[PDB]
């Protein structure tokens, strides 16, 4: 029922003026695919949806020099839960390049995170809860994506 | 459900892999603003929706000189139905300069265009069924948009 577009700067985060929750959608469009980026501390990018008490409900880490995507959750105070690893970076962001984008479909108990057009995870959750923010983490002379990335989200739906 | 991506160069049309139902939606991104593009005739640029039949199920035309997005339906052989209007181009567009988006939710009875953050036309549909085929026709002189638009598809929702 609604569209709203985000300009995340690499580093920061900001709050949604629509909850993002079951049924709903967000993403991350990137201007550029940098694979040939430096080695990442240990992340070249991550990319976050977080609860209101600030628990990160899916943390999506990119990795190179690794060649691994990370997939997590963690309470605003706890330890990173258990963690959900897919191999081959360059592999998913295939077909499409000079760009690309990342979307998680919240279906209410998995979050499915979706790479172009290709599935790249069906990620049950660790923490529940509708996100209110959304980070991207990266250094201007690391990230796998362009310095500003842009999330759009699709809510009302259901 | 799917994420699907189709670039569209102006004058052409594209089958979708996954038809757009009630529940679905579609985004046409545009790398480009041109609001001084020059004169259309009528139209400067359009975005449609049809189904297999042909039927445009959905006629969204731009239109600088007349100053004003219309929308419409029509069957394959048939005249275009009932016209609806949406004056004032530029301020549909308010808010982001260099780019644009235009989203189109199936509701079922309705087609809700977005046009970036602003819900521009609760368009009730004149005609119903899936879409099959997504189209942005314009000149590479006169278009208000890129020369080719983005088109990304969520499906298999509802």
């Amino acid at each position: 029922q609604g569209v709203n577009i985000y300009n995340i700067s690499a580093g920061t985060s900001v709050d949604l003026a629509a909850p993002v929750t079951t049924g709903d959608g967000v993403t991350f469009f990137s201007s550029a695919l940098n694979l040939n980026a430096g080695a990442g501390n240990p992340n070249n990018t991550t990319l976050n949806l977080f609860a209101e008490n600030g628990a990160y409900l899916l943390h999506i880490a990119f990795r190179l020099q690794e060649n691994v995507i990370i997939f997590n959750s963690r309470q605003p105070d706890g330890p990173w839960l258990v963690e959900q690893r897919v191999s081959d970076v360059a592999n998913q962001f295939a077909g499409i390049d000079g760009k690309a984008m990342v979307t998680v479909f919240d279906h209410g108990d998995k979050y499915q995170v979706v790479i172009n057009e290709k599935t790249v995870i069906q990620y049950t959750k660790q923490i529940s809860g509708l996100t209110s923010s959304l980070s991207y983490n990266a250094t201007e002379e690391t990230s796998i994506f362009s310095t500003v990335v842009e999330a759009v989200t699709y809510t009302g739906l259901a």
